[PDB]
């Protein structure tokens, strides 16, 4: 049986991928870059703050100063942080709280493998911190998603090998990171976005312990 579940946060535990998108789109348009639509944003999900800004700047081959780059990232974060202040336990996606309780009851470790430095704050907002055995610090890894490092770190933080873990993800970059870690990915979203080569569920209510067990078996 699998021994750990490695959770992405944004777009898996709650609808904060929507808020990252809105904040990045607003920032892009302030600097005159209009290509950040929902389709392009699939390339941004799971990606670090700095890599997200760089991918946006790459759209118009746009060149800002180092000072401007830092200020733009800060501006986006300040906006995002304001948008999430009213997140509450009511915003936890369907099925997720039950899954956490069921994993815990079955002595399966629970780790966060989010690229977001706002992850710990969001778990507190949602009253979820006590369910997590570990949070992998996205600033500590040498390589961010789509590199596997954060998933490897999350597994190791709970004393489990990635090969004994399931990873839950809503993003292309994160699914790739799970694949390259050795853990088993189960995506949530559209195969059109996430691929036709791994198990994908249409919504988080499908993330039941019972379903995870069967995926593991097969
Ligand atoms: O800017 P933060 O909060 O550190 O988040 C970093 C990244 O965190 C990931 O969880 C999100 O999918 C990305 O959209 C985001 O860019
Ligand atoms: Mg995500
Ligand atoms: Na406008």
């Amino acid at each position: 049986m699998f021994k750990a579940v490695l959770f992405d946060l944004d777009g898996v535990i709650t609808d904060t991928a929507e808020y990252h998108f809105r904040a990045w789109k607003a920032l892009a348009e302030e600097i005159g870059i209009n290509g950040v639509d929902r389709q392009f944003n699939e390339q941004l999900k799971g990606v670090s703050r700095e890599d997200s800004l760089q991918k946006i700047l790459d759209l118009a081959d746009k060149k800002v100063s180092a000072e401007e780059f830092k200020e733009l990232a800060k501006r986006k974060n300040d906006n995002y942080v304001k948008m999430i202040q009213d997140v509450s336990p009511a915003d936890v996606y369907p099925g997720i709280l039950q899954l956490l309780k069921d994993l815990r009851s079955n002595k399966i470790k629970i780790a966060l493998a989010s690229a977001s430095k706002n992850g710990p704050f969001l778990l507190e907002r949602m009253n979820l911190t006590g369910y997590f055995d570990a949070i992998a610090d996205p600033a500590e890894v040498a390589a961010s998603k789509a590199a596997p490092d954060i998933f490897i770190a999350a597994a190791h933080a709970v004393g489990v090998a990635p090969s004994e873990s399931i990873g839950l993800e809503d993003s292309q970059a994160g699914i790739q990171a799970i694949k390259d870690s050795g853990a088993l990915p189960i995506g949530v979203g559209r195969p059109e976005d996430l691929g036709d080569d791994i198990v994908i569920v249409p919504d988080t209510s499908h993330y039941t312990l019972e379903f995870l067990k069967e995926v593991w078996l097969q």
